[PDB]
């Protein structure tokens, strides 16, 4: 049944974490904030992901004081961020408490929707932030990543999207980081969604491999509420489908955004001039990437294999590893390609092609896989490697998060008094600056030393 | 709706690919070494000549036109070439006479084009009639060409008519260009299912990425039962250019319209554009993400970029809103002629005087009194009466193929060329004619080139 189409622009966060290394400062969003609001969005995606790390690494911005920055300047357009479940923003999962202080916090500095994700889609990874978005009366978005492989199906798909139905969820999202979801895949699995559960449905595609526009395009004909773009200046290669783009050519028809193409095209000049200032951090790729389209390794991990590869000379030896890709990827139970589990795979692989033998320097990242550490991968792992790593103790076979003790008191403790013996001021809600440092750590310090 | 079936591929990243994204620059040098695998691909036809190539090869780049044709011709034996011809006026700067487009056709497919894409700006069929007579002639592809555009006087019926006056001609097939990049899919929806139904012929759509449509718009149009697309390799696609190669065959792939094209072969021929494209980064243009501001009104983006010249130029830049302004009711009072080259800068400039003179039309330019006096053929709708009687004398307004007035040029150039070459001691070309082509297609540009060759 044809309605109305949905938007949420990206523009202030996953457009510049794709299009320029994370680098947009609040000062460049701020004298455009009032227009953005003004549009219609659903919603503006303006936190989480890359953007911690960024704002205390790079740009000297205290990531609470932003949000604020924003909700201030945007009244009317709820804000969403990405959130990867037990992780948070952070390295490793926490406890139970250091999420729910967190969605607190969050929720209390002006945030509205939260797009909580696991790389396995293991939904126990994201059941307590989806749970504590729910009891902060915040709007909670599950996620399915999405990847392609021989254990993945439409049947797996709808019993992960109905697990989240049944979680109380407020949509579920279908994220393709990649860019590897093609149209006519869209067409099926969004149709297929449609008929077995009853959520709401927001698709997330990268142009990347130049599926995006297409794959939008099918999936809103197979019936998905919703859709991610990027101001058109913002949008493209390693990004997302131009907004005003996808807006002209809904427009007269059932699904209709009601977007204004000149109110749109105004914020796209202001961000043309804001994208020019940073064009030391663009990617060189121009149009798409069909490698990517070749065997499904996203452009990132490419990226990353190569350097390694670079960095042990011997770059001629590319094409082993990824022949490996595959090999490795099946032995650790066909995982998504997502970050951050795809530069397990490929560190890995690269490792088995450079020394010669086929596992003889097993990562830290490979055995955690392996003895249950990240979750359920969607397929069993290889048994001769998880007993090699074992040797001899059990999987890990629940939710890794029932096995670690509560962390907010004697975090809590540490930070106080380390910041009183460092003479290092605390934000007026101290919690936010403990919580900075339970995902951060020494990055953290560093950053408060010199706020 | 239309039978599902295979849809056809030409790659444009031989002509239309880099004349959009690097200047028209790239070299003979650079193509002929990915020529063999590109000719192992099984696309329907590889664009790599005519529109703005031909000039570039002899202004720019110290290359011999015809001979970087029958150096593609030898490096590519198994696919049909194929060519932009602008009708009458060829690849040159004015309506030639019937012999030498007739000369020029026979030429170019001795030298070894197979497919000619032939076009008129207006959409006027008489202009692009000799051109496709002569193809035929040949034993060559016709495919006569519908200049896409939004307009009150444009519609379904409208673009039927055109294509029908194609398809009495006899063309092999028609293509529906949109080179704004203003198609919307579901435009194109409405469009292609209309034209595969009333018309019994071949459609063969291109469009240009700019606007950020030509993805979804070569899809819809797919569905809707368009038998071939135009695309670009994806190292040398997007922005002011096409929709990539690889990610269309792959959105295609094992459906009924399944192109049968291998991505890994086209991937290994985008890694080598890849770096070739790295080489030209200097003709490169700015536009970074799709240019929204085509989809407020259709003003194409080579357009506005040549008016916003101009005013700055000036001054001032601060009236642009008032020429912008301007252009809707200047395309009205000419006929609703199409935005498209070289017509859009016809109204373009008129426009950016009408505004900074202060008197709309307190001077009229040659261009727009050869518009008003149907020196370029008929317009969609009548002109301005009477801006049209004020420039004629007041005569009668032409309203015959302009062609039919122009005397036939082809031994009076071929002598003239032949005794200026000797007395300049300028060696010609094996078949000397395609030098006189040169000539008469470019003057001066094609002297210094022949001079210097
Ligand atoms: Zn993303
Ligand atoms: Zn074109």
């Amino acid at each position: 049944a044809i309605k109305r189409v949905g938007v949420t622009d990206v523009v202030l966060r996953d457009a510049h974490q794709s299009l320029f290394a994370t680098r947009l400062r609040i000062d460049d969003m701020l004298p455009i904030a009032q227009q953005l609001d003004q549009i219609g969005y659903w919603s503006l995606e303006c936190w989480g992901g890359a953007t911690f790390d960024s704002c205390i690494r790079f740009l000297g911005e205290d990531p609470w004081q932003r949000l604020r920055l924003l909700k201030q300047a945007m009244p009317n357009t709820p804000l969403q961020m990405l959130l990867r479940g037990q992780n948070l923003l952070g390295y490793r999962h926490y406890a139970d408490d250091v999420v729910d202080t967190f969605v607190e916090r969050a929720v209390k500095n002006g945030m509205d929707v939260f797009r909580v994700f696991d790389a396995m889609n293991d939904v126990r990874n994201m059941q307590q932030a989806l749970q504590a978005v729910k009891k902060m009366g915040a709007h909670a978005q599950g996620t399915l990543c999405y990847t392609t492989s021989p254990v993945h199906n439409l049947q797996t798909w709808v019993d992960v999207a109905q697990q989240l139905a049944e979680l109380g969820v407020d949509s579920i999202a279908l994220k393709d980081m990649a860019g590897i979801l093609t149209p006519y895949a869209a067409e099926e699995l969004v149709s297929t969604l449609k008929k077995q559960v009853d959520v709401e449905l927001h698709l997330h595609c990268h142009s990347t491999a130049g599926l995006a526009d297409m794959t939008l395009l099918k999936a809103i004909e197979a019936g998905v509420d919703r859709v991610d773009t990027a101001i058109s200046s913002m949008s493209g290669t390693y990004g997302h489908p131009a907004t005003e783009s996808l807006v002209a050519t809904l427009q007269g028809t059932g699904y209709d955004t009601g977007l204004d193409i000149a109110k749109l095209e105004q914020i796209a000049a202001y961000f043309r001039d804001v994208r020019k200032k940073y064009h030391a951090f663009e990617g060189m790729m121009k149009g798409s990437d069909a490698r990517i389209l070749v065997a499904q390794v996203p452009g990132g991990m490419l990226t990353n294999m190569e350097s390694q590869l670079k960095q042990q000379n011997a770059l001629d030896k590319l094409d082993l590893v990824l022949e490996e890709i595959p090999r490795v990827r099946e032995e650790l139970g066909f995982l998504p390609l997502v970050t951050p589990t795809s530069q397990i795979v490929g560190t890995q692989a690269v490792i088995n092609v450079v020394l010669g033998e086929r596992y003889k320097t097993i990562t830290k990242e490979t055995s955690g896989v392996l003895k249950g550490e990240y979750g359920k991968t969607p397929a069993p792992v290889n048994t001769e490697l998880q007993a090699r790593v074992l040797a001899g103790a059990e999987a890990i076979t629940c939710r890794p998060a029932d096995l670690i003790a509560a962390e907010m008191p004697t975090l809590q403790d540490r930070v106080l008094q380390q910041a009183k013996e460092q003479h290092i001021t605390l934000a007026e809600n101290a919690i936010d600056d403990v919580l900075t440092i339970a995902l951060f750590d020494q990055v953290g310090w560093k950053f408060l030393a010199n706020r």
